[PDB]
């Protein structure tokens, strides 16, 4: 954290950074100073202690696996959607939740092993015993707590006990919305409360949907991306799928299909799925909430269309 400290963001990506599309892959070595940056553009340079934020950030790169995708660098990717999002929406979030929000993303897969919920589940892994739903989006924010509790890594120490705590509720909730079997859920009911006129940020209860389907949108950006950047991180999204569905294989057990690398003729197909069925739904409802995030939505759909010439050869 040393070199973290004196780091500083080339003015080129000064620019750039704050655009939804920008694309952290070509940087590896400044991803911890990216998020320095962003923490500091969107908190203040007076919150948090300099030191003890390099040393959480790096605590927080050393504790992700080197798994195809669940992985450090896309802790980073998801912390700069959100970002973005915060950036454009200011003034809708207090300093408390994009103190929480941008740490939650950081923080959101820490320690994936690179199986989903459902492998934990059927195979009766000890962390499916102490978690029984969304078991590792529960790792993920104990784990959260396990690094801020370490020697010099709590950021939130200025705080007072009734605003750590908040921060950790913020943050808690934030992970476990991470988890997609929920979002199809919360779309929904944010969906009606839209177009029925009776969403209000102002309701606690709303406000915690419409910070759930921001996670979400921050998890899946990827979609989001110039083509050539998604179609890239759809191999290291399958790369994971399949490693997991050989898993099975070696037990005797035909994984599900998106999991199984002797399908990847399905793939183009289970890509329109979901961009049907998941992402274009999520950025829709999104820019419907906070308009600001239209880009998101309008990348999206680009990506669904290239998806499509692709079914047909193109
Ligand atoms: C580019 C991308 N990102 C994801 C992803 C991200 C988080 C959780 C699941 C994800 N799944 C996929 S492709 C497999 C899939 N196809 C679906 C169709 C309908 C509903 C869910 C689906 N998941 N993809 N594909
Ligand atoms: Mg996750
Ligand atoms: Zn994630």
């Amino acid at each position: 954290w040393q070199g973290l400290m004196q780091f500083t963001l080339p003015v080129r990506l000064c620019k750039e950074i704050e655009l939804f599309h920008f694309d952290i892959g070509p940087f590896e070595n400044m991803w911890p100073g990216i998020f320095v940056y962003m923490v500091h553009r969107s908190c203040g340079t007076s919150c948090f202690e300099l030191e003890k934020l390099c040393r959480f950030i790096m605590s927080v790169k050393k504790n992700y696996r080197r798994v195809p995708y669940h992985n450090w660098k896309h802790a980073v990717t998801v912390a700069h959607c959100m970002y973005a999002i915060l950036q454009n929406n200011h003034t809708l979030f207090t300093d408390l939740e994009r103190k929480g929000l941008l740490i939650a993303c950081l923080c959101h897969d820490l320690d994936h092993r690179g199986f989903s919920n459902s492998y934990l589940q059927k195979f009766d892994h000890p962390l499916a015993a102490l978690y029984s739903t969304s078991t590792m989006e529960q790792h993920h924010f104990s784990q959260t707590v396990s690094i801020l509790q370490l020697e010099g890594h709590n950021i939130f120490s200025t705080l007072s006990s009734s605003e750590y705590e908040q921060v950790l509720e913020i943050i808690r909730k934030a992970i476990i919305a991470t988890d997609l079997a929920l979002y199809f859920g919360n779309r929904k009911q944010l969906e009606e409360m839209y177009q029925t006129g009776s969403l209000n940020l102002n309701n606690q209860s709303h406000r915690d949907r419409v910070i759930g389907l921001m996670m979400t949108a921050c998890d899946l950006c990827s979609v989001t991306k110039l083509w050539p950047v998604t179609k890239l991180t759809a191999n290291d999204i399958y790369a994971e799928f399949w490693a997991e569905g050989d898993e099975m294989k070696k037990l005797g057990i035909q994984p599900i299909p998106m999991m199984d690398r002797d399908k990847k003729d399905e793939v183009p197909q289970g890509q329109l799925g979901f961009y049907n069925a998941v992402a274009i739904p999520c950025y829709t409802t999104l820019t419907q909430i906070l308009p600001p995030t239209e880009p998101l939505l309008k990348a999206c759909r680009d990506n669904l269309s290239q998806w499509e010439k692709v079914i047909r050869g193109e």
